[PDB]
């Protein structure tokens, strides 16, 4: 058994679907984060302003809601933002499928602790939640993440899920247990994982036109919804933005400003995914910008590089095979459709 959840468009670079919480049921809007494997909920304790311009799950109100002991917040800070709440567990629905006893992260406060003066990326969304689709490494708390959770309690559905990404129309979705060819045109080629936290494949070579910048250390591609743009290392982002300048542009002649732009290649042994001027791009004011953002996933000698859902996914679909005993955990490419 296979069943779809769909994704809204936000004004916001948010793609987020419908998730009911609690009994009676409460309806939240998360985004679905293949970059982390916790479930976020933002709550009625949170009493920001950009709290309160959202809907708020109540746990007073929730009759299943049961609270977990933690000797402190947990709190999660990245690039943009910080996150920081409290933990319970509650029962969830996705899809019309059911998840019980699901430990979740209540969202108690979205003040940045990067630099306390402003730039917060709660102000410029309207954020009411994750739902971590990461691996269970990821797991801050709990027994047992989302995902797992799910397909424990719905034995008929298979370990995996995909992503058709398609802002201009309302056709976005997430597929749970399958795929489906109305999707994809063309083959999929499978990628194995080889580090079991992210959704983290090797990088072989990477290409920007026929300069070879990647790759003389061990570099990973990490395959990130949760992100709109794409990451490089900082050593690379500086030749980066040596090769791939920022234009004034419009929209009448961007078509004519990239045409000397370069092609993009992301080499996986064998397989060639090309991205081309069009589609790393972005234009945004007048002003036409890589796609790009610099991100050190922190390791001893390892580099990632992110494919984000803006600039990747809007053109690949995507497929995440979770590993069993029958098969290992994949990922799969292929060609979106128009
Ligand atoms: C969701 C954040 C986390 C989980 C706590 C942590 C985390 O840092 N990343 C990545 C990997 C590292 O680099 C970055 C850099 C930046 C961003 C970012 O600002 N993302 C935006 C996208 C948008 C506006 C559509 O929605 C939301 C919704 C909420 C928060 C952020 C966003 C994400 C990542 C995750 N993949 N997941
Ligand atoms: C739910 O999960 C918790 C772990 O947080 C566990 O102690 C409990 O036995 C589980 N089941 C029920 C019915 O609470």
């Amino acid at each position: 058994n296979i069943f779809l959840v769909p994704l809204k468009h936000l004004r916001d670079s948010q793609f987020v679907g419908e998730l009911l919480v609690g009994t009676p049921p409460q309806t939240v809007y998360p985004i679905f984060d293949t970059g982390s494997t916790n479930v976020w909920v933002v709550t009625t304790a949170c009493e920001e302003e950009s709290c309160k311009k959202v809907r708020r799950y109540d746990p007073n109100k929730s009759k299943t809601f049961r609270r977990s002991f933690i000797e402190k917040n947990l709190h999660i800070v990245f690039g943009s933002g910080s996150i920081s709440g409290s933990v319970g567990t509650d029962t969830f629905m996705l899809g019309k499928h059911l998840v019980r006893n699901q430990t979740f992260g209540l969202v108690e406060s979205e003040s940045n602790n990067n630099k306390n003066g402003g730039d917060n990326i709660f102000d410029y969304i309207s954020f009411e939640g994750i739902v971590g689709l990461g691996f269970p490494g990821m797991l801050s708390a709990g027994n047992i993440p989302f995902f797992d959770n799910l397909l424990k309690q719905n034995p008929n559905v298979d370990p995996q899920f995909s992503f058709y990404i398609s802002p201009y129309d309302g056709k976005s979705t997430l597929i749970i247990g399958g795929i489906s060819k109305s999707f994809y045109e063309g083959d999929i080629y499978m990628l194995p994982v080889l580090k079991e936290s992210y959704w983290e494949v090797k990088l072989d070579e990477l290409y920007i036109g026929k300069e070879r910048i990647c790759c003389d250390e061990e570099s990973y591609v990490i395959f990130d919804t949760g992100t709109s743009y794409n990451t490089m290392p900082s050593s690379q982002m500086k030749t980066f933005l040596n090769l791939i300048h920022s234009t004034a542009c419009t929209e009448q002649n961007y078509k004519d400003i990239l045409k000397s732009y370069p092609i993009i290649k992301y080499v996986f042994g064998e397989l060639i995914i090309e991205l081309h001027p069009e589609e790393y791009m972005i234009l945004n004011d007048d002003v036409c910008m890589p796609a790009y953002m610099q991100i050190d996933v922190p390791s001893e000698r390892n580099h990632a590089y992110l494919l984000g859902s803006l600039s990747f996914m809007r053109n690949f679909f995507t497929v995440f095979v979770r590993g069993t005993e029958s098969r290992p955990s994949m990922v799969g490419v292929a060609r979106a459709k128009s």
